[PDB]
């Protein structure tokens, strides 16, 4: 008898039970294997693999987010390198770059699952206002003429914000900035990954623009004090015409309908995100599965690593959790069909822009965390006027900070 312990995030509503369901097929076939998941929530993950992959009191196989996997990958004896024992001719291979660690040809994670933020917004409310969604969401102009009129329109008996976006307190700060320093030609590091560069010209023009959108009030300001958690709960209790939003928001707000008559499901469609003037890029992320190398038993954590890459496995853990198969043949199934997900699918496999996958990158994600926040701070007035020029200072502090940690 071998059991297998895993760490998981929360990537669904009842993250340990849903796995178990999808992993029952596995242990049918190996009734000599069992699997238990245990969660470990998303603030808490990277401290936790790191003392894992050092202290030796670990699971054996754990979640990492995709742009973590080099930082763990890179600490000496911490993983299984994975190189030659899976098959990666399955996957699609725009899902492989953040396996690997950057520079070197060493793969320490196995792709799991994608996943994109597209725009969402309220049908009713576009209709309301004169927006046609099919158009007037193309562009970074058209779509902030399209704010102008959603803003304070009143549908049912409720004026909405226009867009509804959280400003701390997690991971999704760098995230919700990435793709609009993308669309105005910036990066966060240069081609090697060597050097912070999100200080040019272009990364601040992206930062501007997506931040004064709350500064001209067509976002509402008291969300940016919240994390996500609070804004995707109050975008499907109404609140807002518009947010950015992972697609697995689809599985809380299908439950809402089913539990409490909120119809929100029924008004919301989603288009992939306005193209900046570098062209359209979405932010890219997703998860990896990697095996300790402390497991004492990782033949058959490799066997479970296989299980999860199997095109009926990656069909039925997007069914729950809603996020991206990283297997080709998974987008065969009739699922796939549905309109709100391809969008995800299409606008990441178009225009997704993973972060260099590089060792120093999860620690200046902490770092991004704390300072984007700031310029929320400075667009919300907490401390004197807004002023662009603090901005500017905000990210010339984070980007000399990040180039230490590089
Ligand atoms: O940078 C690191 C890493 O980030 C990845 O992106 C992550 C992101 O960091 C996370 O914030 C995000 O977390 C979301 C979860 O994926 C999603 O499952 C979760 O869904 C909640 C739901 O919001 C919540 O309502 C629900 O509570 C229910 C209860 O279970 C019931 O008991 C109760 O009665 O009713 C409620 C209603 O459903 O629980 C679920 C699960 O906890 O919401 C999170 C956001 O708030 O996930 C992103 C993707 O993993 C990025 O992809 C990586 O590349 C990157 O490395």
């Amino acid at each position: 008898s071998v059991k297998l312990t895993m760490w998981i995030m929360p990537n669904s509503d009842t993250p340990d039970q849903d796995l178990l369901k999808v992993v029952k097929p596995f242990t049918d076939a190996n009734p000599h294997i069992t699997v238990e998941p245990t969660v470990v929530d998303w603030s808490a993950a990277l401290t936790k693999i790191t003392a894992a992959a050092t202290s030796g009191e670990a699971p054996d196989i754990t979640q990492v987010g995709s742009t973590w996997t080099a930082a763990i990958g890179a600490m000496e004896g911490a993983l299984v390198e994975l190189t030659g024992k899976i098959d990666t001719s399955a996957f699609v291979e725009s899902t492989l770059q953040s396996a690997y660690i950057k520079g070197t040809d060493k793969m320490f994670g196995m792709p799991w699952f994608t996943e994109t933020r597209a725009l969402f917004y309220r049908k009713d409310a576009c209709e309301k206002a004169g927006v046609n969604p099919e158009t007037d969401f193309a562009t970074w102009d058209k779509f902030k003429d399209a704010l102008k009129k959603l803003n304070g329109i009143e549908v049912d008996g409720k004026k909405l914000a226009a867009l509804g976006m959280p400003g701390k307190n997690d991971w999704n700060v760098v995230h919700n900035f990435s793709w609009w320093i993308y669309g105005a030609g910036g990066d966060f590091v240069n081609e090697e990954g060597t050097q912070a560069t999100f200080s040019s010209e272009n990364a601040l023009k992206g930062i501007k623009f997506y931040s004064e959108l709350a500064v001209e009030g067509l976002m509402d300001e008291p969300s940016l004090e919240k994390n996500t958690s609070d804004i995707e709960s109050a975008f499907g209790d109404g609140a807002y015409a518009t947010a950015f939003m992972g697609p697995w928001v689809i599985s809380s707000y299908t439950k809402n309908k089913e539990e409490n008559g909120n119809d929100l499901i029924d008004k919301i469609g989603v288009t992939m995100v306005p193209e900046g003037p570098a062209g359209r890029y979405a932010f890219m992320g997703g998860s990896n599965l990697v095996i300790f190398n402390s497991s004492k038993n990782k033949d058959e954590a490799l066997e479970l690593l296989k299980f999860f890459a199997s095109k009926e496995a990656q069909v039925e853990y997007s069914k729950v959790s809603k996020m991206l198969p990283v297997v080709k043949a998974a987008y065969e199934d009739p699922y796939f069909e549905d309109s709100l997900m391809k969008v995800f699918k299409e606008q990441v496999d178009k225009y997704g822009k993973h972060y260099a996958s590089v060792p120093g990158w999860a620690s200046a994600e902490v770092i991004f965390s704390e300072g984007l926040s700031k310029i929320w701070d400075n667009v919300m007035e907490v401390d004197g006027a807004y002023s662009y020029d603090k901005t500017v200072q905000i990210v010339k502090d984070v980007e000399s900070q990040i180039n230490q940690i590089l």
